[PDB]
């Protein structure tokens, strides 16, 4: 069906509100140890953007995302594809229009937080271990889940990914 | 008694409130003897500056005077107090908890504060640890320094209720 | 005589002020005599540089030239005078401690500057240091650097007065 | 004819500025061909990128495209040429030396480049250095990373004008 | 790849902006004997539109055009389709949509001056160099071209183009 | 029945109310089915073309014919468009009375001269209504502005401005 | 007898100029008896039009109607009349040099009319002559051809003072 | 010295404009002197017209005056003169220059002239021709066809950069 991309926020419009409860819900169930409450306010929060996967006007996931450019690097904060769609490589067309999104908007690094579970995922989309962002560029920016790693991917700005 | 908590300021933009940063700087100066009165009032009625109230029938029984630095990531602790006949109660507890539910919702997860030695072991239990994850090149020059005092770091983990 | 201070600048000036800040200047490039005219003439006409001018039963005597940067959290010090027949007298002093009370009352409470072999030993008795408590990645790119000259720093205590 | 210098930018109406930076765009994607041509545009079309433009006769012959990073204390430098039909005429050096001069009123001390093995001559030649005295803290994440060609620094001398 | 095509120009907005470079980069490209300058001050000119064709965000060619409403015609100015899409039929769809905005707007005669490379493909747009307009008509505000042919399109309000 | 004649257009600066537009819709439907060789998509874009204007024949309120043309004042013309009497009203006279008010019309507004194409089964109408196949317009004046149609015969018609019409 | 020359029209409204429009009507109209007065008051009252008028002493006693057509470059000459008692005494003349005049002053040189037999002297005299310069293509359609009427034009030139 | 253009005209405006104009009048008047002065001021405070006037500190030396014709397709020129004792340095030259630069931009590319007969060799080395490529339908009566006067005709090179 028609598969569109959007990137969407709560900013400063009904099809984009309930969108943004769309991925609400999306991450919700996808991200059980993620609290709803907490899931619900980083989605709607205006300093965050979503990057919305719409199969056929219904949401089936997408990227929450907050952009530190006074850092020169973006945070990615939840990341879900719907379970019936899963494993169609939804996830990783949505890591790819997300660096290109980052590419015109002078961003070349990704910091994000994975589990055991979903790390393998992270290394498939480029990313590494090995943080050569400064610890003392995103310490207190970034949400520290202890117990997760942290992991890193930086992009380059003359291949095109979409 | 009826008790209420209430996060106060001088906006650069009410008198209910006036009244009660009026109480919050004589609390925190009768509580902190060794802070000129001047300078408690001169960073309580701050623009800057915020204060979560703590109300006891209409009248103002403690607070944390704190600052918000979004852009470095953390919030300066400014003062602390509850009043004498209302100590050792789990106040100062309730107010902590409070000002951390806030400062989740507004997407800050550090306090830096500075602790001399009658202090630290509250801070302690409000779970505050001496080890600073924060970088000095963020916080250096904005908090007030204190030579002479522990300087002090909490971490909040915004997946909890505090509240 | 009749002595006051004033904190005067160049924002979008009235004649007294007009005035006062070509006195400032001639001021600062007589006492200043390597410096170029126009470049103390471009600053203290510059709208973000201030300048606390130091009057004389009318006539400007003295002054400090500051450029205040609270986004990094410190001032740039830039130009210091008494004219000829009116050092030694404390002036310089006072126009420092006027200085540091306006400081405090703005939050910013460290001063950084350049001292050459002819006024370091003033900065000493006003309190500077060699010793830079500010992150290099705080200044470098926002104050002028005279190198061959010694960087200096002022921490102010916001709790006592200065003058 | 005569020679002009002039330190332009994207903002926020002017056919003159305008058609100089397309002339700016057109004179780096021709002298550094294995650019993406959009990536060129995307940067000498972007606010807070400036470029030093070198005219001759009305018309764009060279310039330097720069990135200042005044809360780093360094300069990034984008893109550097000049045409064909007047290179080896002391032209980049010039351009080299606007920039310097530019910069030293501005208090930016130090540049940053990078430079692979068609270029490395000429950086040395107007002062560069591969001995980089910026801590890797303040450049990483703000400077475009180039795997495989070699970063270089220039510093500069403060001067007190006039 | 999602084809786009689109009417765009520079009234008196940065995707348009970028557009119009990547146009003008196309066209100095596959008309080397154009002064760069020249195509730039025509594409970015107000009175003129360029038609873009637009491959998954990125232009691979386009028509620049000259409606000429008070003489009844427009001029063709500048034609292009980037070398490795030639001869795919880019080329016949971009002069398809080119005629069908002009049924829209009431102009059913174009003008342009081709050299013998490019006689062919206008003969195959439906060019003549039969032209039936008055030389009162077009002198002096198409540009002439010494030495290539005059060639003139008539359009069929009454068939459908695309 | 009760006839009427009404110049009418689809004003792009005042709202064409619901009476005028349904007469439009009205034109556009006798059109195309007097002129089925003409796209009815082509009649539509034209008709409600705020550049073109229509004389529209009304007999007891509905609409049974019109004269939908496009004045070309800076050019000197007219051009004639699409000609119609619906058929059980043919040949009652109504194709000449719409004529002849056209032709009122335009010397009031100083335009003397009209332009049309017209294939077999039309060049006997206008020649009736005053056309010639001599065109004295020049070609340089009417080409590229009035819609070419290879295979008609390009007709004029000149209009005497001392003369009472209708 | 006060002579007075007026261009005048009805353009996008005074009592005046509207008397006289109307006065020009008739004396157009009898002087031209064999065109429809009805014909005469549209053109005399159309805003595209102008009608220099002859003024003596008050009443209107002759003009001349004219159209511009600047885009074309000429004038037309549409209706010309010295009412009777005041024929024969070079008003004629005076109309045309004046209506001259004003062309020049406004970038046309050329003017265009058809003639009647009866009018073939007047305008050859004004410098009319019938080979015509003006291309057919630039004014045909825009001025009416009369049936038996003869086309006659006249040059300007913008260096001769005409009045 | 200080050598300007400035195209100027009247616009149906500015003491130093308008003491420009009056320059150029007399530059015209002087160098032209069998052509009626009332007739070069008429043209040159005309607000159809414009005028490229050379400065050569604070003062007229000449310049050309033009008339854009849009809708026709070119520009005609109508005055060009250089002040007697400027004459012969390539200034008409440098006039004629600027004038093509400035047409380029608006997209007129052909300027037609009536030179007189001591004009055509500087029209020649302008570029200048007899062969008229404009037809006569575009440009007849728009502008004036002086008996004797020879009609030249300059096409320009959007190409190039004439300035
Ligand atoms: C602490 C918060 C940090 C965050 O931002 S959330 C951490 C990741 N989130 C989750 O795992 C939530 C639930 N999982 C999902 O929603 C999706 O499976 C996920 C991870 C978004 C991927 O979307 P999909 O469409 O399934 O992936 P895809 O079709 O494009 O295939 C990508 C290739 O990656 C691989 N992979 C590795 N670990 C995976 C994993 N845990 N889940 C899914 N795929 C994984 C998988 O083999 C797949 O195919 P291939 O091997 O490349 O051919
Ligand atoms: C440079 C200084 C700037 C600042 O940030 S202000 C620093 C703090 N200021 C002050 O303490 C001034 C006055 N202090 C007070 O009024 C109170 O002691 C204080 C610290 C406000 C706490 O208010 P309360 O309502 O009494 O707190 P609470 O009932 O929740 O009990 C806290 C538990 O911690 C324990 N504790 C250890 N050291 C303490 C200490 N020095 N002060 C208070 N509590 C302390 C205390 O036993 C109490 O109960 P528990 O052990 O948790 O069961
Ligand atoms: C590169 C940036 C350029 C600058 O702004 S740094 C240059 C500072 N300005 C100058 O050197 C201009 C000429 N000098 C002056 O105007 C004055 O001497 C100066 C330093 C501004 C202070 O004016 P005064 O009225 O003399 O200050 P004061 O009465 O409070 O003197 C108190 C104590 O200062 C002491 N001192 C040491 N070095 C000094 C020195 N180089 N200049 C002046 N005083 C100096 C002086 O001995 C006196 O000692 P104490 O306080 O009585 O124990
Ligand atoms: C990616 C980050 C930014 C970059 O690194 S962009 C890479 C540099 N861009 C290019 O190389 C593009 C193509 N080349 C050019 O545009 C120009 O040649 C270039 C490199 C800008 C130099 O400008 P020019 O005006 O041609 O040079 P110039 O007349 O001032 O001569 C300076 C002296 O340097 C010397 N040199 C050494 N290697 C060179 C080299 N690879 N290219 C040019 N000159 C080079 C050259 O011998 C000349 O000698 P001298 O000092 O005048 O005696
Ligand atoms: C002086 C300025 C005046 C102007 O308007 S610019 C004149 C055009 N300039 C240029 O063509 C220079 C570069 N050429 C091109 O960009 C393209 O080839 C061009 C001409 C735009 C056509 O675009 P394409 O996508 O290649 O055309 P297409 O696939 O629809 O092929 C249509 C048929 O045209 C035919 N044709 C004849 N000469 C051609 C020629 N020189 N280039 C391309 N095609 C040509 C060609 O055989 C092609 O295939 P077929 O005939 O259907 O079998
Ligand atoms: C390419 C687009 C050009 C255009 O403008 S559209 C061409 C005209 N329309 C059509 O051909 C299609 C449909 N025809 C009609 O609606 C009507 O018949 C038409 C042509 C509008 C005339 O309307 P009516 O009211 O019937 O005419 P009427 O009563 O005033 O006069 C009838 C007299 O005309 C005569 N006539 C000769 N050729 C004709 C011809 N080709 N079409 C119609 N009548 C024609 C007919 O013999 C009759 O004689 P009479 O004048 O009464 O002595
Ligand atoms: C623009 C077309 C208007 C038309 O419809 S035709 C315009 C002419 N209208 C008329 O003749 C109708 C009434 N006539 C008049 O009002 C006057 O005759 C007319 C033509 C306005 C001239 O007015 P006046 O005051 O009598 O003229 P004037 O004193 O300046 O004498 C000029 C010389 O014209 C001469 N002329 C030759 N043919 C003429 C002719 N057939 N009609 C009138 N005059 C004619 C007349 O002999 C007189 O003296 P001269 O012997 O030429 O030196
Ligand atoms: C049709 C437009 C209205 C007219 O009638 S324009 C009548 C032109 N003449 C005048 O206005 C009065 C007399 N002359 C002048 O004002 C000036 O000579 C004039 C024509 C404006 C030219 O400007 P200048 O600065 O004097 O001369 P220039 O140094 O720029 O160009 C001179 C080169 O052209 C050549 N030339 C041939 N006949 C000429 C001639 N009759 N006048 C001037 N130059 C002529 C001559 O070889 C001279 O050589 P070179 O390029 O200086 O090396």
């Amino acid at each position: 069906g028609i598969i569109e991309f959007h990137v969407i926020g709560n900013s400063l419009n009904r099809r984009v509100l309930l969108w943004l409860v769309g991925l609400q819900n999306v991450f919700s169930h996808q991200l059980p140890r993620m609290p709803k409450e907490y899931i619900a306010r980083l989605v709607f929060d205006p300093k965050h953007k979503t990057l919305a996967l719409i199969k056929d006007g219904r949401v089936i996931g997408g990227i929450c995302f907050r952009m530190f450019p006074t850092q020169g690097f973006t945070e990615i904060v939840f990341c879900a594809v719907t379970s019936n769609e899963q494993v169609k490589g939804y996830g990783t067309h949505l890591m790819n229009h997300l660096k290109e999104y980052h590419i015109k908007h002078n961003i070349l690094y990704f910091l994000t937080y994975a589990d055991e579970y979903a790390i393998g995922y992270f290394k498939k989309q480029g990313f590494s271990k090995d943080i050569k962002v400064p610890k003392s560029r995103y310490l207190g920016y970034i949400k520290d889940y202890e117990g997760a790693t942290l992991m890193e991917c930086e992009l380059n700005p003359r291949i095109p990914y979409t």
